[PDB]
């Protein structure tokens, strides 16, 4: 038992480790998407930049969770980071939709974590989640939804012109 | 077949994918070490900072390999990132020794890759490896060896005072 | 025999002269393309600027090869610079494709030169080629492939709007 | 027929294409001279610099003629650029004399072009030639004559000391 | 055996020690030449400055080789530095010619070292040699050849005026 | 006989040449010590820096003696620079003690030189020695004695911690 541990439940520790793995997996997926868009037969540099930035932010979130785990006296237990489902994301619109799905999954996991923390009467963990993850996920989901809506209205994925102009004007 | 592909062998493509996975694994290991040293019962902030920086550099090396793969017309195929062997690295000296072992393994993989590229007559890949990875690995191995030697002479791992002073003076 | 000549094979000298002629020819071709796009019935000023810049860079590469030839004690022997195959390049997409073909030809010639230098045990010439030409050619080929992919996706050469928007947004 | 073409005779268009080829040939000759003086057994860096600058200026003149051809609605038709007559220019004095001869040839071609433009009643072409080429050629011929006179008085080509001091003091 | 040693052959270690001795010897020779030209009956301050600078650069190269030897886990074994062949270098032209001969000898030794490293499959050592020594030797040999050519053309060693003017204008 | 020579004895000339050789030998020894401390199994960067600086200062003293020899009309006669006695200096304390011994030897040689100059009635040489070498040697010997005393009191060579802390605090 850690000397700093106080009001930190074992269930909360396990949930934090699971969330760490999920954030690392999201970072891996975003990296895969970015370098799909760096391909010579896709060539959407601003899509690639956007997804690389998302990957870096995801890794930062994982590091913040690890820092919280060390702060509360828990012990980090790392697991394998599974590879992304696809190697070819087939379009900017499809990548945006998959990113929206992934962010909604991450948000649902965070909501389950907050529910568990509320059940265990861990106000510090609850406020940590609320302050650092919930609103960030809400804004990320809203932004991805806006991007998907705009791409659909311009006519993606059939319109390479639509994807090109979105890359230049919205992501540039 | 990619429109930009020229003098790029399938064996080289597969070896580059393997090296990408190895660099990502090294990044994961360094992250594990850093947050082991962030623990309340270890509390070596400069060890943690050093290993976090190593993890970021490993990320950058993996991303550079992915960029090279896209440049040469190859296709990136990501695999699972295996978890690190240990959760508890037991000391600064032990972590330094394991990092030295890992860097020597990475250097050996890079040397095998250079040998394969020389066999396949890929001077661009050979020069890429020589310019961006071989000397960096040599300096990293030399630095880790220096750190291990200094820790042993000061009397680690038995001397918490030795580890504390090394953290303050060499890593600070 | 030059007083500075050392480990410089006659085959290498002849290959360097051939490469000088090839670089000058590439410069001529790029100049032709640029002033095709300066025509009143084409009027793509950013295409013209891009190809003029490529012509200048090709000239610089030829001058660097001549400097290397003088450095190693060889003697420069200039030949006729053949005219470009076409006077009318018919579209931005067609010009981009022909430029990609030309850069791949130049890269293949450079790879043959590196193979000859390796056979003749000329590490200085090998490293000169690797440092100054191979990665530049790889990046140029990747960039041209990206441009061709983007033009095709926007719908060139049928879409004058696609060529106009590419000229403004990617080349501007 | 171009939509911008007005008072531009076919004879003038052909003469402009011929002048473009002549300017490119002069650039090639000056490049040859510069890298002759870059040789280890000649080693006159300021002669080499002077002739390289002349080559760049000749290329600029050719590009200006191509721009004029596009402005007047003519069509550029590029020809082979013949190699220079000599590979070895034998001295600074001999190179200066050959450059003077070449500039006089270029000036005579420009005067014939101006005569043709006057015959065809093309005041725009006449004024273009007068503004951009005739006085530049006159000044270049005067400068080359001054250089030749000075080299002869100092005692070139017999006096390597004369050529060295001219390189340092006049061309430096 | 050093803890950092990897893919470093004993033959390569011995060759590196030999090259260290050769670079130190070259530094000694250049120092001798510089202070020959500092003599009251020679009095060529810019020749002395040039050769002193060459001596400093030679020692820097020796130190870089020693650093490489420590980096790769080899052990430096220093030998006697033999005295230069002559105490009186008899002229600026003769000193320049002897320096050219010495640089060609050093370049040949470096080429033999690169051949040995290629045979032992040591890409790091090969790239180290290519990056830090081969092109420097090529430029140094070219510069010395240019100096010798210029001195001969001005009429050295018979012309003390030629040596004086070369000292002032080329080396000043 | 030199035109500038005045009141300069042949014995003084020979003694100056001997002192030049001694200073060069001291520079060589200090270089050996510095790169011993650059080894991966020693790893004392500040010891290495200190001894490299001492080697450079020894270079400068040798060059100043050569300058004096040229000033007084003497002729420099260079000899072989013998290798240092040891390749392994075994500790910071042992290296400091050997450096103290070497500086005392150099000081004794300088005192013998001053005695000879006084005997030959060479006040310029006497004052040159007094101004540029005697007080520097006294200060260097005092500094080395202080370093040896401090290392012994901290407990070197048994205490790698003592050597590490001395490297950080006194030499850093
Ligand atoms: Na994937
Ligand atoms: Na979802
Ligand atoms: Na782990
Ligand atoms: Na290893
Ligand atoms: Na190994
Ligand atoms: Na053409
Ligand atoms: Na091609
Ligand atoms: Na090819
Ligand atoms: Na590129
Ligand atoms: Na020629
Ligand atoms: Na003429
Ligand atoms: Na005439
Ligand atoms: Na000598
Ligand atoms: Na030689
Ligand atoms: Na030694
Ligand atoms: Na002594
Ligand atoms: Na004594
Ligand atoms: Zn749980
Ligand atoms: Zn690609
Ligand atoms: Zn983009
Ligand atoms: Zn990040
Ligand atoms: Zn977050
Ligand atoms: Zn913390
Ligand atoms: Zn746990
Ligand atoms: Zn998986
Ligand atoms: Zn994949
Ligand atoms: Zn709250
Ligand atoms: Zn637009
Ligand atoms: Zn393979
Ligand atoms: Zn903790
Ligand atoms: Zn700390
Ligand atoms: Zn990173
Ligand atoms: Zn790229
Ligand atoms: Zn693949
Ligand atoms: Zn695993
Ligand atoms: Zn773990
Ligand atoms: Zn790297
Ligand atoms: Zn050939
Ligand atoms: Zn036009
Ligand atoms: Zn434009
Ligand atoms: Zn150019
Ligand atoms: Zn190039
Ligand atoms: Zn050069
Ligand atoms: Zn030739
Ligand atoms: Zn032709
Ligand atoms: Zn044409
Ligand atoms: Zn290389
Ligand atoms: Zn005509
Ligand atoms: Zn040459
Ligand atoms: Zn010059
Ligand atoms: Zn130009
Ligand atoms: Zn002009
Ligand atoms: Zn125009
Ligand atoms: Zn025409
Ligand atoms: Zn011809
Ligand atoms: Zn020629
Ligand atoms: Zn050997
Ligand atoms: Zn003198
Ligand atoms: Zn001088
Ligand atoms: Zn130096
Ligand atoms: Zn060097
Ligand atoms: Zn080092
Ligand atoms: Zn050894
Ligand atoms: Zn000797
Ligand atoms: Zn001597
Ligand atoms: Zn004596
Ligand atoms: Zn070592
Ligand atoms: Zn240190
Ligand atoms: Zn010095
Ligand atoms: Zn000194
Ligand atoms: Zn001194
Ligand atoms: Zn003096
Ligand atoms: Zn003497
Ligand atoms: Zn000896
Ligand atoms: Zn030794
Ligand atoms: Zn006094």
């Amino acid at each position: 038992t850690s000397q700093v541990r106080q009001n930190y439940h074992q269930d909360s520790e396990a949930a934090i480790n699971r969330q760490i793995n999920l954030e690392l997996y999201a970072s891996y997926v975003y990296l895969s998407m970015s370098y799909y868009f760096d391909r010579d037969d896709v060539a959407l540099k601003n899509f690639a930049k956007y997804f690389l930035h998302q990957s870096h932010e995801e890794r930062e979130h994982a590091e913040k969770l690890m820092k919280l785990q060390n702060q509360r006296g828990g012990r980090i237990f790392l697991q394998d980071i599974k590879k992304p489902d696809c190697d070819d994301w087939e379009s900017g619109l499809n990548a945006m939709e998959c990113a929206l799905h992934l962010e909604k999954n991450v948000n649902q996991s965070l909501l389950e974590l907050h529910k568990l923390a509320t059940d265990k009467n861990d106000p510090h963990l609850c406020d940590f989640i609320e302050t650092h993850y919930l609103n960030e996920q809400v804004k990320a989901i809203k932004e991805l939804g806006d991007h998907v809506t705009n791409l659909r209205k311009m006519g993606a994925p059939e319109s390479g012109l639509a994807e090109y102009l979105f890359d230049k004007h919205t992501l540039g």
